[PDB]
């Protein structure tokens, strides 16, 4: 008390002792991470310049602002990771999980820096992208707000896993939503599958934030969390109608925005708590 | 002066983007770590027991003990890494090594328990091999050690990498050796190829630490890194012939106490520094 009655928080003499396993559901998620490990150079993207090419100016704009999105967060999920989650954590079952988060988060990253490379040959222009934190006004909003939880000393991990949950479920819903859009018009392969396998990975981050969530003794309110999850929504919804709207690629924005409030509905609910907006899902594609 | 004279250790605040890459000798080192991934599930013990039962009983407890000072060692590794070295370099090259050295590690703990749960059914011998840093004198020395390390609030990021330079070099090369005679000896095809996985990839640890060292502009002095791996070796000596002889499973203690020396004069030489004790390989099967 405050964090000695954690049995995830409390000292642990035996963190870095493997065996036996004691947690078993924590355990899975991690063999579930661990049995689908997959490379960056795994990925064909031998066909995607033509479908790029025949892209017009406007989707090629789009896309490739997604992907710097992507990169810059992974960045910040990465950095939340090492500095913090893991760290603090302590379990073994939980920690071998980040542990393996951590090298995944590099290969999505890497990933979607690959696919940079790949499309835009101007060196100006990926470096443009690369920095997109600073160079990107879009991402700041978006950014900002998970740089905030990595600096808030006062919160507790109750409300920090939420907001990474918030980030990589949240955050990345609209942008995957995209991505799998492309697919439904037959455009690069290679972009989509990568995108497959990456959002995936990023819901079994969420499934677990969820799980963490539930071994929690002192929880944070019903109230508290929808704060956090409605102020999420609302920065997805911005960033996708406003910074760079979804228009651009034949998408309906207003669908979006609903597509995003279910997104999050669903993240409450495996939270141990109430639907916030009760609306359906606008996407027989997701 | 303090540490923002160090490529690798001065402020980065491009830590968390990947691209582009810069240090392409360091980054290679990552692709080589992940390009050699591997699961514990991948080996197959199956044709393990019938080897292990035809043993002497003192060549079980041998190897058992083997395996359970693995187990122990592998966890302080991970600590250091988690604790330290991934939180203070702050080239991304570097990082994403480590990211991917801590992962493997937690399957190298894994494949060491899998080990011992396979050959050991007793719950209770189970229950003191994994507490092996609390249960066991002769792993004592060597834990100490490295753990110290970990603890050392003065010494530099150049003394600790060859300290567990020492670690993954020195204080698992007898133990590596013992388990290639298995193999000699056409024994325990299971253990021996996990046995070849992971001496493999602690090589590569090594290897990486030498590169580190390498970036270093202030490196300790051929003096102060001899004294630290002559310590290392004299530790790793008395290991293998009073605490836990090697006689045991029918190797020559002189044999040995010079193979340790032969190992550690290559990572001498690999740290860029003369050899030390000047003597050959006596074992022709490493
Ligand atoms: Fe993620
Ligand atoms: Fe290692
Ligand atoms: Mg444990
Ligand atoms: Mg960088």
């Amino acid at each position: 008390m405050g964090v000695e009655d954690e049995p995830l928080l409390r000292e642990n003499p035996r963190r870095f002792v493997i065996f036996p396993i004691e947690y078993h559901d924590i355990w899975q998620m991690y063999k579930k991470a661990e049995a689908s490990f997959w490379t960056a150079e795994a990925v064909d993207l031998s066909k995607d310049i033509q479908h790029w090419e025949s892209l017009k100016p406007e989707e090629r704009y789009f896309i490739s602002h997604v992907l710097a999105f992507f990169a810059a967060s992974d960045g910040i999920v990465n950095e939340n990771l090492v500095e913090r989650f893991s760290q603090e954590v302590q379990i073994t079952e939980a920690r071998c999980f980040y542990g393996f988060q951590i090298a995944m988060e590099n290969i999505h990253s890497e990933m979607y820096s690959l696919l940079i490379d790949t499309y835009i040959k101007d060196p100006k222009e990926r470096e443009f992208l690369f920095n997109a934190i600073e160079t990107m006004p879009c991402v700041k909003k978006k950014a900002d707000w998970a740089l905030r939880w990595i600096g808030d000393k006062e919160a507790t991990y109750g409300e920090r896993v939420v907001a990474f949950a918030a980030v990589e479920g949240i955050f990345f819903s609209g942008s995957f939503a995209s991505i799998f859009w492309l697919k439904k018009r037959g455009l690069m392969p290679g972009l989509t599958f990568s995108n497959e396998l990456i959002s995936r990975d990023e819901g079994l981050h969420c499934d677990f934030a969820c799980l963490m969530f539930k071994h929690l003794v002192h929880k944070p309110s019903e109230e508290r969390v929808r704060e956090i999850i409605i102020n999420a929504v609302r920065i997805e919804q911005e960033f996708l109608t406003e910074a760079l709207p979804v228009k651009l690629i034949g998408m309906n924005c207003t669908l979006m925005k609903q597509y995003i409030e279910f997104v999050a509905d669903r993240l409450m609910l495996e939270l141990g708590f109430s639907k916030v907006f009760r609306v359906e899902n606008p996407f027989d594609f997701m």
